[PDB]
């Protein structure tokens, strides 16, 4: 049982010309169904697909909302939602092929909870050129 | 007065808090009160707060209605209406700071007919902590 829903897209949603094979935008969908009224503080963790990097001004950009915090390490992206109630949020941000890689597999993203354990959800997304 | 009426609000409608310096929304509200039965084509031009700029999957959002389309251009927000009539059609979205800019001034909002050229209104706003 996962008390978020959670889903990702791209835009691209398909490799629809060259631009798709070094640039997409990636757009998540979050909100709180679990047994609570809403989440305490809450994580995004969006792992990045192999070779690729997010571009920090549009992380940045996600603080300007119901962000209080993002981070980039590791290839992670980390965004730290106020809030999360039964209204969705959605975030949208835009990554670059940094290195081409073959066979790009699935990342994984996660939703949790900042203080109460076993409050998570997974999800994943591909490169529209996968 | 006019032969539209047009109200805009922001939420929140003041600067209750440091996240209302970085973002707010936008609802305009509008109706056709006029001669004639309705307007024709009529187009909303949301002008943005200096430093400002909008989230645009929410003006996006906007187009499924009497809403035909929506552009986003030369910080503009356009919203395109296949008719406006007696009754009030209300439109909210979301905008963003991205460089703050010393003293805020208010910022005009216009609704027009796509033909008649004595038919438009005008209204201001302002950033909530301008
Ligand atoms: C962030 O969350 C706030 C809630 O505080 C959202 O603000 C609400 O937006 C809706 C829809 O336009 C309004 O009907 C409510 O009145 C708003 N409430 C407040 C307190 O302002 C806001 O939409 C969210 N921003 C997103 C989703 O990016
Ligand atoms: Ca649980």
């Amino acid at each position: 049982e996962f008390p978020f829903a959670l889903e990702v897209q791209t835009l691209p949603q398909t490799c629809d010309g060259p631009k798709a094979h070094t640039s997409f935008q990636i757009s998540l969908s979050v909100s709180y169904i679990g047994s609570r009224p809403a989440s305490n503080m809450a994580i995004v963790d969006v792992k990045m697909v192999s070779g690729f990097i997010p571009l920090k001004p549009t992380v940045k950009m996600l603080e300007r909302s119901n962000v209080s915090r993002t981070e980039v390490s590791n290839n992670h992206v980390l965004i730290y939602l106020d809030k999360v109630t039964n209204e969705t949020l959605t975030l949208t941000f835009t990554v670059l092929q940094d290195i081409p890689v073959r066979d790009l597999k699935p990342a994984i993203v996660k939703v949790y909870d900042y203080y109460e354990t076993d409050e998570f959800a997974v999800a994943e997304y591909s490169a529209p050129c996968s």
